[PDB]
Protein backbone atom coordinates (compact mmCIF):
# COMPACT_ATOMS: atom_id res chain seq x y z
CA UNK A 1 0.00 0.00 0.00
CA UNK A 2 2.60 2.74 1.26
CA UNK A 3 6.02 3.69 0.58
CA UNK A 4 8.34 5.22 1.99
CA UNK A 5 12.12 5.96 0.75
CA UNK A 6 15.38 5.97 3.17
CA UNK A 7 18.47 7.07 1.14
CA UNK A 8 22.46 8.01 0.90
CA UNK A 9 23.37 11.31 0.40
CA UNK A 10 26.69 13.64 -0.65
CA UNK A 11 29.21 11.04 1.20
CA UNK A 12 27.41 11.58 4.06
CA UNK A 13 26.93 7.53 5.47
CA UNK A 14 23.70 8.83 7.71
CA UNK A 15 20.15 7.28 6.30
CA UNK A 16 17.96 10.08 5.28
CA UNK A 17 14.32 9.43 5.57
CA UNK A 18 11.75 8.96 5.34
CA UNK A 19 10.99 10.85 1.82
CA UNK A 20 8.00 10.10 -0.60
CA UNK A 21 8.40 8.06 -3.51
CA UNK A 22 7.65 10.12 -6.65
CA UNK A 23 8.76 7.80 -9.24
CA UNK A 24 10.61 4.44 -9.63
CA UNK A 25 13.30 3.70 -12.50
CA UNK A 26 15.63 0.68 -13.84
CA UNK A 27 18.72 2.97 -12.27
CA UNK A 28 17.11 5.69 -9.78
CA UNK A 29 14.34 6.57 -7.70
CA UNK A 30 12.87 10.30 -7.50
CA UNK A 31 11.95 10.97 -4.45
CA UNK A 32 10.64 13.94 -2.69
CA UNK A 33 12.51 14.79 0.95
CA UNK A 34 10.57 17.75 2.62
CA UNK A 35 10.67 20.45 0.34
CA UNK A 36 13.72 19.28 -2.36
CA UNK A 37 13.19 16.83 -5.15
CA UNK A 38 16.06 14.63 -5.30
CA UNK A 39 17.22 12.20 -8.00
CA UNK A 40 19.02 8.86 -5.97
CA UNK A 41 21.05 5.81 -7.48
CA UNK A 42 18.39 2.60 -6.49
CA UNK A 43 21.64 1.67 -5.16
CA UNK A 44 21.73 4.01 -2.52
CA UNK A 45 18.09 3.48 -1.68
CA UNK A 46 15.93 1.59 0.06
CA UNK A 47 11.71 1.86 -0.49
CA UNK A 48 10.36 0.43 2.36
CA UNK A 49 6.71 -0.03 2.59
CA UNK A 50 4.16 -0.15 6.00
CA UNK A 51 4.04 -3.84 5.65
CA UNK A 52 3.13 -4.63 9.29
CA UNK A 53 -0.02 -2.36 8.80
CA UNK B 1 -3.75 0.69 28.92
CA UNK B 2 -3.79 -0.34 25.23
CA UNK B 3 -2.49 -4.08 25.31
CA UNK B 4 0.00 -2.94 22.17
CA UNK B 5 2.04 -0.27 23.77
CA UNK B 6 5.59 -1.17 24.69
CA UNK B 7 8.48 1.61 26.53
CA UNK B 8 11.83 0.85 25.62
CA UNK B 9 15.24 2.24 27.03
CA UNK B 10 18.44 1.49 27.93
CA UNK B 11 20.95 0.94 31.07
CA UNK B 12 24.14 0.30 31.47
CA UNK B 13 26.02 -2.06 33.50
CA UNK B 14 29.97 -2.98 33.80
CA UNK B 15 30.56 -1.03 30.48
CA UNK B 16 28.26 -2.54 28.24
CA UNK B 17 24.98 -1.69 27.34
CA UNK B 18 21.54 -3.50 28.06
CA UNK B 19 18.04 -2.25 25.67
CA UNK B 20 15.33 -3.41 27.93
CA UNK B 21 11.76 -3.55 26.32
CA UNK B 22 8.78 -3.32 28.82
CA UNK B 23 4.77 -4.16 28.09
CA UNK B 24 3.33 -1.61 29.78
CA UNK B 25 -0.12 -3.12 30.98
CA UNK B 26 1.38 -6.66 32.18
CA UNK B 27 4.98 -5.21 33.14
CA UNK B 28 6.36 -8.41 31.23
CA UNK B 29 10.46 -7.76 30.33
CA UNK B 30 12.40 -8.52 27.41
CA UNK B 31 16.29 -7.38 27.44
CA UNK B 32 19.36 -7.82 25.28
CA UNK B 33 22.77 -6.88 25.78
CA UNK B 34 24.26 -5.08 22.54
CA UNK B 35 27.74 -4.24 21.89
CA UNK B 36 27.10 -0.48 20.75
CA UNK B 37 23.96 1.74 21.67
CA UNK B 38 23.27 2.88 18.05
CA UNK B 39 20.30 3.18 16.40
CA UNK B 40 21.12 -0.56 14.26
CA UNK B 41 21.51 -2.21 16.91
CA UNK B 42 18.38 -1.02 18.39
CA UNK B 43 16.19 -1.23 14.87
CA UNK B 44 17.04 -4.97 14.86
CA UNK B 45 15.85 -5.37 18.46
CA UNK B 46 13.00 -3.73 17.42
CA UNK B 47 11.90 -6.10 14.35
CA UNK B 48 12.34 -9.45 16.76
CA UNK B 49 10.21 -7.68 19.69
CA UNK B 50 8.19 -6.75 16.48
CA UNK B 51 7.90 -10.32 15.31
CA UNK B 52 6.60 -12.06 18.42
CA UNK B 53 4.48 -9.78 20.15
CA UNK B 54 1.47 -7.17 18.63
CA UNK B 55 3.59 -4.11 18.82
CA UNK B 56 1.96 -1.23 18.06
CA UNK B 57 2.98 1.93 19.92
CA UNK B 58 6.37 2.18 21.39
CA UNK B 59 7.81 5.25 23.94
CA UNK B 60 11.62 6.27 24.56
CA UNK B 61 13.12 9.45 25.40
CA UNK B 62 14.85 11.00 22.93
CA UNK B 63 18.20 9.34 22.53
CA UNK B 64 19.82 9.34 19.20
CA UNK B 65 19.13 5.41 18.66
CA UNK B 66 15.68 5.77 19.64
CA UNK B 67 15.53 8.57 16.76
CA UNK B 68 18.06 7.41 14.38
CA UNK B 69 16.67 6.67 10.64
CA UNK B 70 17.17 3.23 11.10
CA UNK B 71 14.51 2.59 13.83
CA UNK B 72 12.08 4.72 12.00
CA UNK B 73 12.20 2.35 8.41
CA UNK B 74 11.97 -0.92 10.97
CA UNK B 75 8.90 1.06 12.92
CA UNK B 76 7.66 1.61 9.71
CA UNK B 77 7.79 -1.58 8.14
CA UNK B 78 6.25 -2.96 10.90
CA UNK B 79 3.25 -0.92 11.39
CA UNK B 80 4.75 0.53 14.94
CA UNK B 81 3.74 4.43 16.25
CA UNK B 82 7.17 6.16 18.07
CA UNK B 83 6.47 8.33 20.55
CA UNK B 84 8.83 10.42 22.22
CA UNK B 85 9.29 11.56 26.17
CA UNK B 86 8.64 5.73 33.98
CA UNK B 87 7.52 2.74 34.00
CA UNK B 88 10.47 1.71 32.01
CA UNK B 89 12.77 3.39 34.67
CA UNK B 90 11.52 1.37 37.17
CA UNK B 91 11.66 -1.72 35.74
CA UNK B 92 15.51 -0.86 34.66
CA UNK B 93 16.04 -0.15 38.68
CA UNK B 94 14.55 -3.61 39.37
CA UNK B 95 16.41 -5.11 36.97
CA UNK B 96 19.75 -4.66 38.00
CA UNK B 97 18.90 -4.81 41.23
CA UNK B 98 18.05 -8.81 40.25
CA UNK B 99 21.16 -9.41 38.43
CA UNK B 100 23.12 -7.86 41.20
CA UNK B 101 21.46 -10.72 43.20
CA UNK B 102 22.42 -13.26 40.78
CA UNK B 103 25.39 -11.57 39.12
CA UNK B 104 28.03 -14.34 40.51
CA UNK B 105 26.18 -16.86 39.40
CA UNK B 106 27.70 -16.69 35.92
CA UNK B 107 30.59 -15.50 34.06
CA UNK B 108 29.02 -13.32 31.45
CA UNK B 109 27.07 -10.04 32.17
CA UNK B 110 24.74 -11.57 29.46
CA UNK B 111 23.65 -14.69 31.22
CA UNK B 112 23.03 -12.61 34.81
CA UNK B 113 21.02 -10.66 32.45
CA UNK B 114 19.05 -13.22 30.69
CA UNK B 115 18.38 -15.29 34.26
CA UNK B 116 17.31 -11.55 35.80
CA UNK B 117 14.64 -11.31 33.07
CA UNK B 118 13.31 -14.92 33.56
CA UNK B 119 13.14 -14.49 37.20
CA UNK B 120 11.35 -10.85 36.82
CA UNK B 121 9.06 -12.54 34.13
CA UNK B 122 8.07 -15.98 36.09
CA UNK B 123 7.30 -14.36 39.69
CA UNK B 124 3.53 -14.54 41.07
CA UNK B 125 3.05 -11.15 42.66
CA UNK B 126 -1.37 -13.78 41.70
CA UNK B 127 -0.05 -14.07 38.01
CA UNK B 128 3.21 -13.56 37.17
CA UNK B 129 3.94 -10.44 34.28
CA UNK B 130 4.82 -13.66 31.82
CA UNK B 131 1.45 -14.84 32.41
CA UNK B 132 -0.90 -11.74 32.12
CA UNK B 133 0.85 -10.41 28.92
CA UNK B 134 -0.34 -13.44 27.46
CA UNK B 135 -3.94 -12.92 29.10
CA UNK B 136 -4.12 -9.44 27.98
CA UNK B 137 -3.12 -10.12 24.35
CA UNK B 138 -5.10 -13.50 23.91
CA UNK B 139 -8.34 -11.49 25.25
CA UNK B 140 -7.66 -8.62 23.17
CA UNK B 141 -7.60 -10.93 19.73
CA UNK C 1 0.18 -30.71 20.94
CA UNK C 2 0.97 -29.90 24.63
CA UNK C 3 1.50 -26.12 25.05
CA UNK C 4 5.28 -26.62 26.84
CA UNK C 5 6.91 -28.29 23.87
CA UNK C 6 9.38 -26.64 21.49
CA UNK C 7 11.78 -27.86 18.54
CA UNK C 8 14.97 -26.19 17.98
CA UNK C 9 17.55 -27.04 15.23
CA UNK C 10 20.43 -24.79 13.37
CA UNK C 11 20.16 -24.16 9.92
CA UNK C 12 22.75 -22.68 7.60
CA UNK C 13 22.65 -19.43 5.23
CA UNK C 14 25.63 -17.31 3.41
CA UNK C 15 27.86 -19.07 5.87
CA UNK C 16 25.69 -17.80 8.71
CA UNK C 17 24.48 -19.99 11.70
CA UNK C 18 20.14 -19.11 12.45
CA UNK C 19 19.15 -20.81 15.16
CA UNK C 20 15.11 -21.56 15.01
CA UNK C 21 12.69 -22.22 17.97
CA UNK C 22 9.40 -23.82 16.79
CA UNK C 23 6.25 -23.96 19.07
CA UNK C 24 5.35 -27.01 18.10
CA UNK C 25 1.30 -26.97 18.56
CA UNK C 26 1.01 -23.65 17.15
CA UNK C 27 3.96 -23.35 14.61
CA UNK C 28 5.31 -19.54 15.74
CA UNK C 29 8.87 -19.18 15.29
CA UNK C 30 11.71 -17.16 17.08
CA UNK C 31 15.01 -17.53 15.59
CA UNK C 32 18.47 -15.41 15.80
CA UNK C 33 21.66 -15.78 13.89
CA UNK C 34 24.51 -16.73 16.18
CA UNK C 35 28.08 -16.12 15.94
CA UNK C 36 29.35 -20.11 16.43
CA UNK C 37 26.81 -23.10 16.56
CA UNK C 38 28.15 -23.86 19.79
CA UNK C 39 26.77 -25.32 22.85
CA UNK C 40 27.36 -21.66 24.78
CA UNK C 41 25.50 -20.26 22.05
CA UNK C 42 22.39 -22.07 22.14
CA UNK C 43 22.54 -22.26 25.89
CA UNK C 44 21.81 -18.52 25.61
CA UNK C 45 19.26 -18.56 23.46
CA UNK C 46 17.78 -21.43 25.59
CA UNK C 47 17.76 -18.74 28.29
CA UNK C 48 16.23 -15.92 26.56
CA UNK C 49 13.68 -18.52 25.13
CA UNK C 50 12.65 -19.76 28.61
CA UNK C 51 12.23 -16.08 29.89
CA UNK C 52 9.78 -15.26 27.17
CA UNK C 53 7.51 -18.59 27.71
CA UNK C 54 6.71 -21.43 29.25
CA UNK C 55 9.59 -23.70 27.83
CA UNK C 56 8.58 -27.13 29.62
CA UNK C 57 9.87 -29.73 26.91
CA UNK C 58 12.69 -29.00 23.67
CA UNK C 59 13.32 -31.38 21.46
CA UNK C 60 16.05 -31.59 18.76
CA UNK C 61 19.05 -33.36 17.12
CA UNK C 62 22.50 -34.92 18.70
CA UNK C 63 24.12 -32.43 17.29
CA UNK C 64 26.86 -31.32 19.57
CA UNK C 65 25.75 -28.07 20.63
CA UNK C 66 22.29 -29.37 21.90
CA UNK C 67 24.03 -32.44 23.89
CA UNK C 68 26.52 -30.05 25.57
CA UNK C 69 26.96 -29.36 29.28
CA UNK C 70 26.23 -25.63 28.81
CA UNK C 71 22.89 -26.61 27.13
CA UNK C 72 22.22 -29.46 30.05
CA UNK C 73 22.72 -26.44 32.54
CA UNK C 74 21.00 -23.50 31.07
CA UNK C 75 17.88 -26.60 30.78
CA UNK C 76 18.21 -27.71 34.63
CA UNK C 77 18.68 -24.17 35.72
CA UNK C 78 15.28 -23.28 33.40
CA UNK C 79 13.26 -26.64 34.06
CA UNK C 80 13.37 -27.65 30.85
CA UNK C 81 13.34 -31.53 29.75
CA UNK C 82 15.07 -32.55 27.13
CA UNK C 83 14.25 -34.93 23.83
CA UNK C 84 16.65 -35.90 21.49
CA UNK C 85 15.55 -37.91 18.35
CA UNK C 86 9.23 -33.23 11.20
CA UNK C 87 7.79 -29.83 12.00
CA UNK C 88 11.73 -28.06 12.94
CA UNK C 89 13.41 -29.23 9.46
CA UNK C 90 9.41 -28.00 7.47
CA UNK C 91 10.32 -24.94 9.01
CA UNK C 92 13.75 -24.64 8.08
CA UNK C 93 12.63 -24.67 4.61
CA UNK C 94 9.74 -22.27 4.97
CA UNK C 95 11.86 -19.89 6.72
CA UNK C 96 14.64 -19.88 3.58
CA UNK C 97 11.78 -20.05 1.56
CA UNK C 98 10.54 -16.37 2.63
CA UNK C 99 14.61 -15.23 3.54
CA UNK C 100 15.15 -15.56 -0.42
CA UNK C 101 11.87 -13.61 -1.06
CA UNK C 102 12.91 -10.51 1.19
CA UNK C 103 16.90 -10.97 1.04
CA UNK C 104 17.25 -8.03 -1.56
CA UNK C 105 15.47 -5.72 0.80
CA UNK C 106 18.05 -5.75 3.60
CA UNK C 107 21.66 -5.39 3.44
CA UNK C 108 22.31 -8.00 6.58
CA UNK C 109 21.24 -11.66 6.62
CA UNK C 110 19.84 -11.43 9.75
CA UNK C 111 17.73 -8.21 9.12
CA UNK C 112 16.34 -10.68 5.98
CA UNK C 113 15.60 -13.33 8.83
CA UNK C 114 13.88 -11.68 11.69
CA UNK C 115 11.40 -10.18 8.51
CA UNK C 116 10.90 -13.47 7.76
CA UNK C 117 9.78 -14.54 11.00
CA UNK C 118 7.96 -11.35 11.10
CA UNK C 119 5.89 -12.72 8.18
CA UNK C 120 5.79 -16.15 9.40
CA UNK C 121 4.17 -15.27 12.76
CA UNK C 122 2.08 -12.53 11.68
CA UNK C 123 0.29 -14.67 8.57
CA UNK C 124 -3.18 -15.35 9.11
CA UNK C 125 -3.84 -18.96 8.05
CA UNK C 126 -8.41 -17.96 10.91
CA UNK C 127 -5.34 -17.25 12.93
CA UNK C 128 -2.08 -16.63 12.50
CA UNK C 129 0.72 -18.55 14.71
CA UNK C 130 1.52 -15.38 16.49
CA UNK C 131 -2.35 -15.28 17.83
CA UNK C 132 -2.10 -19.24 17.93
CA UNK C 133 0.79 -19.63 20.52
CA UNK C 134 -0.91 -16.56 22.92
CA UNK C 135 -4.17 -18.37 22.53
CA UNK C 136 -2.89 -21.99 23.49
CA UNK C 137 -0.80 -20.73 26.71
CA UNK C 138 -3.28 -18.36 28.02
CA UNK C 139 -5.60 -20.94 27.44
CA UNK C 140 -3.68 -23.09 29.90
CA UNK C 141 -3.16 -20.67 32.60
CA UNK C 142 -6.93 -19.25 32.68
CA UNK C 143 -7.98 -22.58 33.30
CA UNK C 144 -5.48 -24.12 35.84
CA UNK D 1 20.70 -25.52 47.36
CA UNK D 2 23.27 -25.19 44.60
CA UNK D 3 24.54 -27.25 42.39
CA UNK D 4 28.32 -27.19 40.42
CA UNK D 5 29.90 -27.87 37.44
CA UNK D 6 33.35 -27.64 37.11
CA UNK D 7 36.66 -27.91 34.71
CA UNK D 8 39.73 -30.07 36.39
CA UNK D 9 41.99 -31.92 34.49
CA UNK D 10 43.41 -29.58 31.85
CA UNK D 11 39.60 -30.35 30.07
CA UNK D 12 37.78 -27.91 28.70
CA UNK D 13 33.97 -29.33 28.59
CA UNK D 14 32.43 -28.67 31.63
CA UNK D 15 32.10 -31.85 34.22
CA UNK D 16 29.41 -32.01 36.81
CA UNK D 17 26.88 -31.71 38.04
CA UNK D 18 28.48 -32.47 41.11
CA UNK D 19 27.33 -31.99 44.63
CA UNK D 20 28.57 -28.80 46.76
CA UNK D 21 29.88 -29.26 49.89
CA UNK D 22 31.95 -25.85 50.84
CA UNK D 23 32.23 -22.59 48.89
CA UNK D 24 35.61 -21.15 50.05
CA UNK D 25 37.00 -17.94 48.67
CA UNK D 26 39.23 -19.44 47.06
CA UNK D 27 38.20 -23.05 46.22
CA UNK D 28 35.11 -25.68 46.25
CA UNK D 29 34.57 -28.47 48.00
CA UNK D 30 32.64 -31.15 45.78
CA UNK D 31 31.48 -34.46 44.80
CA UNK D 32 30.66 -35.89 41.92
CA UNK D 33 30.17 -39.56 41.52
CA UNK D 34 31.74 -40.67 44.78
CA UNK D 35 35.38 -38.68 44.39
CA UNK D 36 35.95 -35.33 46.81
CA UNK D 37 37.28 -33.23 45.12
CA UNK D 38 38.61 -29.45 45.76
CA UNK D 39 38.57 -26.95 42.78
CA UNK D 40 39.71 -23.44 42.53
CA UNK D 41 36.54 -20.79 42.09
CA UNK D 42 37.74 -19.84 38.98
CA UNK D 43 37.12 -23.44 37.82
CA UNK D 44 33.37 -23.84 39.50
CA UNK D 45 29.79 -22.86 38.17
CA UNK D 46 28.24 -22.27 41.55
CA UNK D 47 24.47 -22.09 40.22
CA UNK D 48 21.75 -21.61 42.72
CA UNK D 49 18.46 -23.61 42.84
CA UNK D 50 16.18 -22.15 40.28
CA UNK D 51 13.35 -23.01 37.01
CA UNK D 52 11.62 -26.34 38.49
C1 LIG E 1 22.00 -1.84 7.58
C2 LIG E 1 20.71 -1.03 7.38
C3 LIG E 1 20.87 0.30 7.00
C4 LIG E 1 19.73 1.09 6.79
C5 LIG E 1 18.45 0.63 6.94
C6 LIG E 1 17.26 1.55 6.77
C7 LIG E 1 17.06 2.43 5.50
C8 LIG E 1 17.10 3.08 6.90
C9 LIG E 1 18.26 -0.70 7.40
C10 LIG E 1 16.85 -1.26 7.63
C11 LIG E 1 16.33 -1.02 8.94
C12 LIG E 1 15.09 -1.53 9.28
C13 LIG E 1 14.35 -2.30 8.38
C14 LIG E 1 14.84 -2.50 7.08
C15 LIG E 1 16.10 -2.03 6.72
C16 LIG E 1 16.65 -2.27 5.26
C17 LIG E 1 14.11 -3.24 6.14
C18 LIG E 1 12.64 -3.45 6.53
C19 LIG E 1 12.58 -3.85 8.00
O1 LIG E 1 13.13 -2.77 8.78
C20 LIG E 1 19.39 -1.54 7.59
C21 LIG E 1 19.18 -3.03 8.01
O2 LIG E 1 20.01 -3.46 9.04
C22 LIG E 1 19.61 -3.15 10.40
C23 LIG E 1 20.59 -3.92 11.32
C24 LIG E 1 18.20 -3.67 10.67
C25 LIG E 1 19.63 -1.63 10.70
C26 LIG E 1 19.67 -3.89 6.82
O3 LIG E 1 20.08 -5.07 7.01
O4 LIG E 1 19.74 -3.45 5.62
C1 LIG F 1 30.41 -19.21 30.30
C2 LIG F 1 29.63 -20.46 30.90
C3 LIG F 1 30.27 -21.68 31.08
C4 LIG F 1 29.61 -22.80 31.66
C5 LIG F 1 28.27 -22.68 31.99
C6 LIG F 1 27.65 -23.95 32.55
C7 LIG F 1 28.47 -24.69 33.58
C8 LIG F 1 28.12 -25.39 32.29
C9 LIG F 1 27.61 -21.47 31.87
C10 LIG F 1 26.12 -21.42 32.23
C11 LIG F 1 25.24 -22.03 31.30
C12 LIG F 1 23.81 -21.98 31.53
C13 LIG F 1 23.34 -21.33 32.68
C14 LIG F 1 24.24 -20.76 33.60
C15 LIG F 1 25.63 -20.79 33.36
C16 LIG F 1 26.55 -20.17 34.41
C17 LIG F 1 23.86 -20.16 34.80
C18 LIG F 1 22.41 -20.48 35.19
C19 LIG F 1 21.61 -20.30 33.92
O1 LIG F 1 21.99 -21.29 32.93
C20 LIG F 1 28.27 -20.35 31.26
C21 LIG F 1 27.49 -19.02 31.12
O2 LIG F 1 27.52 -18.47 29.81
C22 LIG F 1 26.62 -18.97 28.81
C23 LIG F 1 26.79 -17.97 27.61
C24 LIG F 1 25.14 -18.94 29.28
C25 LIG F 1 26.97 -20.42 28.34
C26 LIG F 1 28.08 -17.99 32.04
O3 LIG F 1 27.96 -16.79 31.74
O4 LIG F 1 28.79 -18.28 33.10
CL1 LIG G 1 16.27 5.20 -14.27
MG1 LIG H 1 17.41 6.52 28.12
MG1 LIG I 1 20.43 -30.12 13.09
Amino acid sequence: QNFRVYYRDSRDPVWKGPAKLLEKGEGAVVIQDNSDIKVVPRRKAKIIRDYGK
